[PDB]
């Protein structure tokens, strides 16, 4: 691989766009399997309560989130889309209902490196403008919210890839 990557690390900034990645210390094909088998979410991140496919027209698959009831208790759900293309390692995905946004774009790109698999997520949006918070307030709480659940995906990916790992040294 001869790059190297480590850690969390923000990248770009502005606000209504936020842009992280995470290396992860498993080979690609599990990083990019977890992440994509999309009903597991809620196992895999600890933000969404469920996560429901829709449909599949072709690649495109449309599926409806439900988080954990919020500082208010309030529980937010809405339907998204998301295209993955295994062979450039990328996922575009936005919101189809949009709630309190005027539009929600989310890419994820996966790439290989000596320590493993970097996957940087890039968000670009802007808040309604009669919606609650602004741009710079939903900027901050996105950067801040995905370091937490990149960290948990990373921690939960790797403790996945350890105990295939163990099953594999002490089978026979």
């Amino acid at each position: 691989h001869h790059h190297h990557s480590s850690g969390l690390v923000p990248r770009g900034h502005m606000a209504g766009h936020t842009d992280n990645e995470i290396t992860i210390a498993a080979p690609m094909e599990l990083v990019w399997n977890m992440t994509n088998d999309i009903e597991k979410w809620p196992g895999l991140f600890s933000e969404y309560a469920s996560v429901e496919v829709l449909g599949r027209d072709d690649d495109k698959v449309t599926f409806r989130l439900t988080m954990h009831p919020d500082a208010d208790g309030k529980v937010w759900s809405w339907v998204s889309e998301r295209v993955a293309d295994p062979v450039t390692r990328t996922v575009r995905a936005q919101r189809v209902e949009t709630g309190p946004f005027q539009y929600m774009n989310i890419v994820w790109e996966y790439a290989e490196t000596a320590e493993g698999t970097v996957m940087r997520w890039t968000q670009d949006f802007a808040m309604k403008p009669d919606a609650p918070v602004d741009d710079a307030w939903m900027t901050d709480n996105i950067n801040r919210n995905s370091r937490t659940q990149m960290a948990l995906i990373r921690d939960r990916i790797e403790q996945a890839a350890g105990e295939r790992r163990t099953a594999s040294v002490l089978a026979d």
